[PDB]
C-alpha cells in the first residue's frame, strides 16, 4: 500500500543511474534541510512484445527518502545492485519515519525536480 512520493526517472540509455556528490534529491517544500538524503530504486517491467516474446521496456528510478520505502532497512551507500545513493550537503544521516512513503488513495505523486545545476547522466 506504499508508493514513492515522486514520478519516475526513465533510462533511455545503456548507463545506470549516479549523481555526483551533493546532487540528485528530488524538490519537495513540504521537507527540511536534515531530510535531503536518499536512494533512487530501479524498477523493470517486462512486457509481451509484437512477436509473443517477453521483453524489457526503459527502467524506471523511483526516489526514496533513507530509511523509507523497499529498501527501508538499509542504510547509506549500502551496495545493493538497483541501488543508488544521494544526499545533499547538510543532510542528517537518519531513517526519514516522519516522511515515509505516498498512499496513492489520497495523495498524488510529486513531480520530480532536480534543483538548479543538476548534472544527468545520458539517457535520463
Amino acid at each position: 500500500n506504499t508508493a514513492s512520493w515522486f514520478t519516475a526517472l526513465t533510462q533511455h540509455g545503456k548507463e545506470d543511474l549516479k549523481f555526483p556528490r551533493g546532487q540528485g534529491v528530488p524538490i519537495n517544500t513540504n521537507s527540511s534541510p536534515d531530510d535531503q538524503i536518499g536512494y533512487y530504486r530501479r524498477a523493470t517491467r517486462r512486457i509481451r512484445g509484437g512477436d509473443g516474446k517477453m521483453k524489457d521496456l526503459s527502467p524506471r528510478w523511483y526516489f526514496y527518502y533513507l530509511g523509507t520505502g523497499p529498501e527501508s532497512g538499509l542504510p547509506y551507500g549500502a551496495n545493493k545492485d538497483g541501488i543508488i545513493w544521494v544526499a545533499t550537503e547538510g543532510a542528517l544521516n537518519t531513517p526519514k519515519d516522519h516522511i515515509g512513503t505516498r498512499n496513492p488513495a489520497n495523495n498524488a505523486a510529486i513531480v520530480l525536480q532536480l534543483p538548479q545545476g543538476t548534472t544527468l547522466p545520458k539517457g535520463f
